């Protein structure tokens, strides 16, 4: 079977995960289903970038220790994925050894070909901006943001500068034979003012003022800067230069590097650098969304401007919460949360149109034929063979939606297909049909439509939802596996052995 391998980013422990983080990690999830569902061997991870200055502060912040504090945070993000129920196949910290050897390495390789030297990274750090700047970008100089107004703290360290510039003709290269590489083509905006012709700088990529990290094995007074220690995670959880590195060679180069659209540069100029450094092949591609926004801007875990997920999933369920996300906010753009959208996508797409339609067609089959479901035969209702060719053009664009990750649209175009099942229960009229014995095939006929459309979205629906779709199975008494896979929707009329569905309907409720 051929492999598919996609990670998130790694989060930074600074505080509780929000709902943007969670977008992140269910639209990975949505993508790892769907991939196991088309017969890929899928590898998902995600992750906890553990080490910095930032991390350090947060644990002072929270008046604690380094290890206490990261060891309690992480515990709660992997309730939460549980909760979630993300089918992540592992779940790297930078802090376990494994993460940390490999960094280690990297770094001395690095050192032995001379890529990396010794210096001084002389600066001036805006405490509010979170930008360095040079004494000729500052106002009024010791000196003032050119971002915003506030006057600047000076930086003075030692640190291992990355001679970047060289892999100037093989990443412009690289860029001309992979034109896809940065998906959605909105988001190779993000690499405006990128420095690559006029010439790259070289990288700081050790800090010497703190010493939370990755230590130097050479030069222990160094520790690892966090973006190249972050980076790695992709590969050393892979076993990359580990005694076993069959999880890498099975899976690297990762097909999607999924994110949100700010960390784009560093996963488009700075990891394949890097990649090149170490002679090993580059990502296939970078998928990047935009942000949740609240009322003051992007939603920020050390700002708190946030929404917490446990609260949604807690008081409205998985499959409401992981709907919302997917189907609200869509990859392309950024969005605002309210309440009101969250409570019109829960009962107007998943309790009307799909909870009605499961429940009106079990209910009409239990009246009818006293449970038992009449097989397909074919398009016999005139109506039908336009219909069945929606439903094949469902699938075909909902395939072309989630192989570029639009999952709003996928989600958008399903519904469709939802509310005219529904449209079809109203023009059929199966209550008049069932009153002539002459019409019983006809009623079968289309009993047997809308058991079919209906499975039709649900399985559709797994890579999204958890609950309702396996619900929704058991109702209509659909239990082989073959009917819950996307290779059984290539051709429409599936149940062709009538079928008892179940007695007691309760909701789906999703
Ligand atoms: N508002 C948001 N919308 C979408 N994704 C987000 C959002 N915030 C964070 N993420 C996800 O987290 C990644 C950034 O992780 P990070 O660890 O920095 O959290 P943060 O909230 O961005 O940081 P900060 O702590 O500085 O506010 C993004 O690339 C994206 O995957």
């Amino acid at each position: 079977k051929e492999t598919f391998y996609i990670t998130t980013p790694i989060y930074y422990p600074s505080g509780n995960l929000h709902i943007g983080h969670a977008y992140s990690t269910v639209a990975g999830d949505v993508i790892a289903r769907y991939k196991r569902m088309q017969g890929y061997d899928v590898r998902y991870l995600t992750g906890t970038d553990e080490h910095g200055q930032k991390i350090q502060e947060k644990a002072q912040k929270a008046g604690k220790t380094e290890i206490e504090y990261l060891d309690e945070m992480i515990a709660g993000i992997k309730q939460l994925w549980a909760k979630l129920e993300i089918s992540n196949d592992d779940f790297i910290r930078t802090t376990e050894e494994r993460h940390k050897h490999v960094v280690e390495q990297v770094f001395e390789r690095l050192l032995k070909q001379g890529d990396i030297y010794l210096g001084e990274y002389e600066g001036w750090y805006s405490v509010p901006d979170e930008t360095y700047y040079t004494e000729s970008q500052l106002v009024d100089p010791g000196g003032k943001s050119p971002d915003s107004g506030h006057e600047v703290e000076l930086v003075k360290e030692e640190s291992y500068f990355f001679n970047i510039s060289k892999y100037t003709d093989r990443l412009l290269e690289f860029y001309d034979q992979n034109p896809d590489f940065i998906q959605p083509p909105s988001r190779k905006n993000e690499m405006i003012n990128n420095f690559i012709k006029p010439g790259l700088a070289d990288l700081a990529v050790s800090r010497t003022s703190f010493n939370w990290g990755v230590h130097v094995p050479s030069n222990p007074k160094h520790v690892v800067y966090v973006w190249i220690d972050a980076l790695v995670n992709y590969i050393s959880a892979l076993g990359y230069l580990s005694d076993d590195e069959s999880l890498f060679n099975k899976y690297w180069p990762a097909d999607i590097h999924l994110m949100a659209k700010e960390i784009v540069r560093f996963h488009s100029i700075i990891w394949p650098i890097l990649l090149m450094a170490l002679d090993l092949p580059l990502p296939k591609k970078v998928f990047a969304h935009g942000w949740i926004l609240m009322k003051d801007g992007k939603m920020s875990k050390s700002k708190g401007n946030v929404v917490d997920p446990n609260i949604l999933i807690d008081r409205y369920g998985l499959d409401a919460t992981r709907y919302y996300l997917m189907r609200e906010l869509p990859f392309g753009s950024d969005g605002v949360f309210t309440p009101e959208a969250f409570v019109e996508r829960t009962n107007f797409d998943l309790a009307n149109d799909l909870g009605n339609l499961v429940n009106r067609t079990i209910s009409m089959v239990n009246k009818y034929f006293d449970g038992e479901l009449p097989a397909y035969q074919g398009p016999l209702h005139e109506l039908d063979e336009e219909m069945e060719a929606m439903a094949l053009e469902t699938v075909k664009s909902y395939t072309e939606s989630m192989e570029s990750l639009q999952f709003s649209v996928a989600l958008s175009t399903v519904w469709k297909f939802i509310s005219r099942t529904n449209k079809y229960i109203d023009e059929t009229t199966p209550w008049v049909l069932a009153k002539d014995d002459s019409q019983k095939d006809m009623l079968g006929n289309v009993m047997a439509h809308l058991v079919e459309n209906i499975r039709y979205a649900a399985v559709l629906l797994r890579p999204f939802l958890t609950h309702a779709p396996k619900e929704i199975f058991e109702q209509l008494n659909i239990n082989n596996p073959q009917f819950m896979e996307f290779s059984s929707l290539e051709q429409y009329g599936v149940l062709n052995e009538s079928i008892m569905v179940t007695g007691q309907p309760k909701p789906i409720f999703p």
